[PDB]
């Protein structure tokens, strides 16, 4: 019987079924926004959304059975499984906060749809030569943090009292947001020196983002020539040296014509 | 007359005689901006628009005629032809709405200067590629939107009581416009987690723009580096498959002193 | 014999020491800020500008009878003569405004110097390829400012009241500044729809801006790629252009040994 | 004595032990932030800092015993050396700024881990090309600060009462920080032409920044550009005079052929 499923779960009508009821669960979940369509459909639309949640645990489970392992090995394939799994926790609770990750099943539409996948795939390649950048700046953050909390506690605790308020603080003076007339001014009505503590901060942060841009699109270009000369080089070694084997059989042709000294 | 008005339209006077109508047009409808300006010479307007308007309706007929089909094919005549027909939705009447999308008709200076046409063209073309991105980023955005409105939209309905105001919100945020003093930690007061919320958002929106720039930049510097080598790489074989080819002439030359068979 | 001041003019301690002025003139300017100083040193400095000025009046009428009517096609002694007949009109003179204007006669340093002047150059450059984009956006401001003052200066004349009014205010949507909880969401109390108005012309006008930097980058690298290819092409050529000059005369005598028989 | 300290300094032992005292130290300047903790336990952190503070100055020595002058030209180490002078310094005095800018040590972890001091590296390595433009924007400031100083100090005082506040003020109108509602929309209530110099300085200081950018990345890839093509040409280089240098004696072989008429 594997083989019979097999054929199900690949089929064409299988993924386009599901990315069927990706999108108009989709749709589903925007219209219980709505509070006036909540009230003259809403026992509606939840049944659907437990008709969706079926099917889709269902089809994950078949998928498993057609690749198992692989299927594990997959990192699109664990995203629909946890995203489902997640929308598998009763409605119901405290934590109600889970009834509101539900609307991240909306995402198997970017697993469903190859197009899709090829974006946040080329997205995230950037990553992980960033993560140093990413350390040293977090590194630099907390140390920042840690003299905000202390050099602008105990008179403005709404923005540096905790170690998390100077956090919160510092990204939103990154993003530039409000930061003068909004934190600085302020400040320096009792610190009147805060912006030898701000004006530094902000470079160094807005440098090292502007740079690392830079660096990427420069370093993907170094490579780009370098596979560019490769290719030239390597013509340049085929030929050539492919006109040197054949200029040494003139080499032995011409001293293969070397007893016209006999006659 | 077919033949004697292709004439008058595919002339250069023609041509030079409507864009001066444009900024003349334009000229006045800056003019028509000044209450001052209208008591006193508003008279003279109202009929230069309903001339000018009068005189471009004809220049779009005759057009028709002479391209027919094809001038209904023509990105850049649809325009000046639904820029012209929404400037004849009467003086008044009809909605007020349609006499302000009147003023629209100066961009027939965009669409009747060729230097102008391809600047639109180049900036058009980086679009359709982008396209699935667009999706990718809206599919974002509603998810998003859906996911703020059932988290703030009961206590803070001004920013987040709708989809659409959500969105609305969102795209603040995305700007980064006042959005921590302005939004976040007001929400903040009432869910102490919101950063946990916003400050992902605003990573994602940031990081794709900022990296589908890079992608741009660095795939089209690709591009360019394909046909270079292909050029310098057939380059090299003109000239090296030269080479080869008259050694082997001298190869033969040597072979051509067989001659010492004559013994 | 004239020629002598010409030799002056162009020795390196005129140039030097008119930026010698530059920057000291430069230092008082600054000093001049502290009303502190300007009681205390008032008179003592207001001298120090007047030598100033009267020194760069000879130094300009000198470069002028020295460059004769190629001074005034040369833009960095135009400035100078404009940024020096600027701080000429006296003082009080009908408006306290011109004596602001005086300062720039600091940009002589930019002037007086190469790299510095290069540099000023370099930035300029890539304007003259940028006419016509400034020009269609130009007239997209136009477009909208018209539009906007007629949609929204009767209940918003502060922002949109008069033409000039919604440029200004269309620039400040333009750098993203207070956009939305300073302006938009104000205005659509009033008007809800005038978001349709103002999320295209940011993305319009955003658009544009990043496109055009990308435009230039990339059609920079494609001038790069051209010059490569040609020197190297011109290398492949001319050297296996080389090779075809010594493979005739190891013909042509491979021709002597077959004459021979 | 030297190679038996010399093998133990450079040991990974040594660096290994170095930068996990930096970090747990890390740790703990964290901890010093709550007030809870400092109650608690915070007589455990006080003598650490010590115990850390001693045995960086160890450190330092041995290291500088080890490297003798050439300790005392490298940049990474006069940080590390700096940085520890600071930690020193008795507790309080007079000022307090000490018992904080003692959390600059942490910044060792990037000295120490040389993956980041690479990293700082290549964004330091940036900034001698500029230092010209520094300077010109620097001047251009400067000019800017003096002019508004006295334009707008006397009725706006806390924006441009002085120099330094001109400065400051300027500096927030070139991050673009709430500059028009905020500084600029209300000078013009006062002097209403004042947008005549906040238009002109906020096109030369963005314009300036961002075509910064063009030239770093196009002028690096014209470097990079040129690398490939002495690469290339390079190849060519080789192989036609070094080939004409071995068939120089086929060169010579066909005189041989020649030669054999003497009897
Ligand atoms: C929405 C948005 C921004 C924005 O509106 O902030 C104003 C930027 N700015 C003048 C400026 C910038 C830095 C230091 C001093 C001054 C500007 C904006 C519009 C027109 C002209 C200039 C800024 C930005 C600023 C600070 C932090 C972040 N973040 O964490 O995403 C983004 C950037 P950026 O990479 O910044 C650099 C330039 C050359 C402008 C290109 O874009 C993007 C990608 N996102
Ligand atoms: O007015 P509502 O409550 O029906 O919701 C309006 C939304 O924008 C549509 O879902
Ligand atoms: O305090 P003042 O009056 O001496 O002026 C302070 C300025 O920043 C010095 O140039
Ligand atoms: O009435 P105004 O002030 O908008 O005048 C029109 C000009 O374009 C700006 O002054
Ligand atoms: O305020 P505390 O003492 O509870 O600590 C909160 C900080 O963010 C943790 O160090
Ligand atoms: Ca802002
Ligand atoms: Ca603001």
């Amino acid at each position: 019987m594997y083989l019979r499923i097999t054929n199900i779960v690949e089929s064409s009508f299988f993924t386009k079924f599901i990315i069927y009821l990706i999108v108009l669960n989709g749709i589903t979940m925007g219209l219980e926004t709505s509070k006036t369509f909540m009230q003259s459909f809403g026992v509606y639309t939840t049944l659907f959304n437990q008709i969706v949640i079926t099917i889709f645990t269902i089809e994950i489970i078949l998928r498993i059975y057609v690749h198992r392992i692989s299927f594990f090995k997959d990192p699109w394939s664990l995203f629909d499984f946890f995203v489902v799994a997640i929308s598998l926790v009763p409605t119901s609770s405290g934590f109600e906060i889970l009834r509101v990750l539900r609307v991240l099943r909306l995402f198997r539409l970017v697993t469903a749809v190859p197009q899709m996948r090829k974006i946040v795939s080329a997205l995230i390649s950037v990553i992980p030569g960033m993560l140093s950048v990413i350390a040293l700046m977090t590194l630099f953050f907390y140390i920042f943090a840690i003299m905000a909390t202390q050099l602008f506690g105990e008179r403005f605790p709404e923005w540096f009292g905790t170690l998390g308020e100077s956090f919160y603080t510092l990204f939103q003076v990154m993003t530039l947001d409000d930061w003068s007339n909004g934190i600085v001014r302020p400040l320096m009505e009792v610190y009147p020196y805060a912006w030898v503590f701000f004006i530094p901060f902000i470079f160094v942060v807005t440098f090292v983002m502007i740079n690392l841009v830079v660096a990427i699109i420069v370093d993907a270009m170094a490579i780009l020539n370098q596979k560019e000369e490769q290719h030239i080089i390597d013509e340049v070694q085929s030929h050539e040296d492919n006109i040197n084997n054949e200029i040494i059989k003139l080499r032995e042709e011409i001293v293969e014509l070397k007893e016209l000294i006999k006659t």
